[PDB]
């Protein structure tokens, strides 16, 4: 009976987050007593257009960082606006959410509080079909195994080192399979914390289980993990290649951009030709956040320049945002999108991000945030959505490796290739 | 009949270090699925039962799990398939006597432990009741004190700390979720005060800070700092713990404490800890000597146990026969429970039951190398051992523990263990 998908009632709580902050999950019981459960991850180097992450500002607790009014939102306004609604229509679900908000940016019930129910809501929903979580996602795109790019070397707002670049990430293009490109990326990861000893470079962890040393500079960054996949008995190129996350909203001030760690300050113009060269003497193949997220005019001399050499990834600049991806399409700016489901708050505006992106040619990274929870929901929106290409952390610290771990849960009974080197 | 096992099989995936390790799922023949997977240490001690590996070179630095999961897929769910997994006692039983070792060298720890808490899990979600409900054994539960690594060092860091861990423990708060709160607030604070001291705030393997250090003193120091930057107590909101892990710095007829420049013999030493306690209102130490120092751990309990907890972690092994021949001698007065020393959640009981029938305390732990599973949450509370060792307050390897606990505290109306874990 579809009656056995109506929800009985939603509550949240309060929980903490891989940084050790406060974030929100939420429960949705259905009448049958199913539970669906979900929790939200959160940023640190956020975009200035993100949907509101609210939070209770008491000094007392948690330092301003408690969550407790985007639960209450969950316990009584969203609880008693969906009880007796069925869960097996997200996007109805998802619409009377933003309708409950009726804000643009989701500041009055929180875009934590929507999100929460959101997937809670998905989670409710497959449970009822008794079927992977993964399977009940797909909206008819071709599902494969995705490529990931791991961020072995944290920097910028993730870590507490010189490095101004927020992300170093290496991407086992080259794997038969996603066990194996498993298996390659972790591989690395050990080399490289053995190359990093041995030169006396520091080897505890940033917030997404990257090594945080200070660097001489970018490139030398990059001449270490190169050597850790030599050292790991891998080839450049054919097996491995990198992905950069620069962040360089975090950089941006005064109308130039600084990489204090080299002593140098780019204007836009400089700063691209900065990536043409890093290109040419390392096998990048996708930067992310390259520029600033109001870098309109950057972003596509950056895209015309180079657009067709590499893949340029908004992050900042798109906010995971349909309205504002739409724009840039129409200005000829990136070409592919990381998605990050709390940046716009409801599963089904997150799908509307990634179809505006496939239907013109842009390509989808599902992402984690710095802050993360024991949820794993992006592995299996990975899948789904066939975007083929993944980014949630190195390869230590349970915030990463359960998404990981998850991915190879979906690998087992899903039969699906792995995407490998069609991402280019 | 809902009970009865209808397939078990396992599979390798990662622990929060990057190193592989077993999950395993027991299906009953309702289709209920019961899940459970293994954490891995670092600081092993030399009796700890046998975590199984590969040593293939090629796949994981020699690391990977593949024999271990083939021992699940093929003889032990042979072994098993038909039997219920009402009766915990039973199936450890026969895995145990399949594997037909002492230490289950043949079978694995690893491999046996993942089916062991697995059907636990699927027995609860036959019985539909809560986990933590489903393992109480008689006991009073209580909401655990947690001791919190915010600071690590020794087997766990990349940094000069010899001793492993430095842990607050927030003994004065209410009920849990305030204890939860103090101990964050504390180790957001501590890297402050560490960064204004340009010390490093990257994080070691359980998420506390890996600074290097003048001495341990300092290392107490920047943490009663903290504590009292936080606006919080020392002795009545805040208390220390210790994991000095000494077997790690047991070396030749001496405790080497690289870090001070100094080497202590086991007489020494014991005087170390007493000038420490007189300075700093530790009331806990772990593993103060090696695991081999029957007669300095004997003394240290005479000299000291009743001033301050005596954990045996590496003394012990969460091995019942071992913690029987400890008992007997007198030596320390509480024990560390890591289910993955042991192998089966029976043999662990055995630990536990052993510990409270001679007054020694539990300490209920996690290991270094965790994963997302969060048995040990719901295990502190149904033992009512009172104590959880389970990390600093980042890495989701240890938050999803405190989530754990902030779950069970939401419907199971416990008290918090407080103060009264000092009686
Ligand atoms: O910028 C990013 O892409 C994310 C993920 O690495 O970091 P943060 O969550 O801090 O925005
Ligand atoms: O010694 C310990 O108590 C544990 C937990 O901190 O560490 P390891 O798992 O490495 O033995
Ligand atoms: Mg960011
Ligand atoms: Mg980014
Ligand atoms: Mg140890
Ligand atoms: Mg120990």
């Amino acid at each position: 009976h579809h009656h056995h998908m109506h929800i009985h009632k939603i509550q949240a709580r309060e929980i903490l987050d891989s940084r050790g902050n406060p974030t929100i999950e939420a429960d949705v019981t259905l009448t049958t007593g199913i539970i669906g459960r979900a929790s939200v991850p959160s940023g640190a180097s956020t975009g200035s257009r993100e949907a509101c992450e609210l939070r209770d500002n008491d000094p007392k607790r948690y330092a301003g960082k408690g969550v407790q009014k985007a639960v209450k939102h969950v316990n009584n306004e969203i609880n008693q606006a969906l009880q007796g609604l069925s869960v097996e229509d997200q996007e109805n679900l998802d619409r009377i959410l933003c309708q409950l908000d009726n804000t643009e940016n989701k500041s009055h019930l929180g875009a934590n509080a929507i999100l929460a129910t959101s997937l809670a809501c998905a989670r409710a929903r497959a449970l009822s079909l008794n079927q992977p979580l993964y399977m009940t996602l797909n909206q008819g795109d071709m599902m494969t195994m995705p490529v990931p790019m791991m961020n072995i070397l944290n920097g910028g707002a993730h870590a507490d080192n010189n490095v101004d670049i927020q992300e170093f990430m290496i991407m086992p293009i080259g794997a038969p399979d996603f066990p194996v490109a498993l298996q390659m990326g972790t591989e690395i990861f050990h080399v490289l914390k053995s190359v990093l000893k041995k030169q006396g470079l520091n080897t505890a962890v940033g917030d997404e289980g990257g090594f945080a040393p200070n660097i001489q500079s970018n490139r030398q960054a990059l001449d270490l993990l190169s050597e850790a996949i030599e050292k790991a008995g891998f080839r450049l190129g054919e097996d491995i290649v990198f992905a950069l996350d620069v962040a360089a909203s975090e950089l941006f001030n005064e109308g130039f951009y600084h990489m204090y760690s080299e002593n140098q300050k780019f204007d836009s113009h400089q700063l691209i030709e900065y990536y043409a060269n890093l290109i040419s003497s390392y096998p990048i193949v996708s930067i992310e956040d390259g520029l600033d997220e109001k870098d309109w005019s950057g972003w596509k001399q950056l895209t015309t320049h180079l657009g067709n050499k590499v893949q340029l990834v908004g992050d900042d600049l798109f906010v995971t945002n349909p309205k504002i991806l739409r724009e840039g399409i129409a200005q000829g700016i990136a070409n592919a999108i990381l998605i990050k489901v709390n940046q716009i708050g409801t599963l089904s505006e997150t799908r509307q991000a990634i179809k505006l992106a496939y239907d013109n040619g842009y390509r989808c990274v599902m992402s984690h945030r710095s802050g993360e929870t024991e949820d794993t929901f992006i592995a299996d929106l990975a899948v789904a959505s066939g975007c083929g290409q993944i980014k949630t952390g190195s390869l230590c610290r349970t915030d990463r490796t359960a998404k990981y771990n998850q991915l190879l849960r979906i690998n087992e009974l899903a039969s699906l290739p792995y995407a490998g080197k069609n991402i280019l």
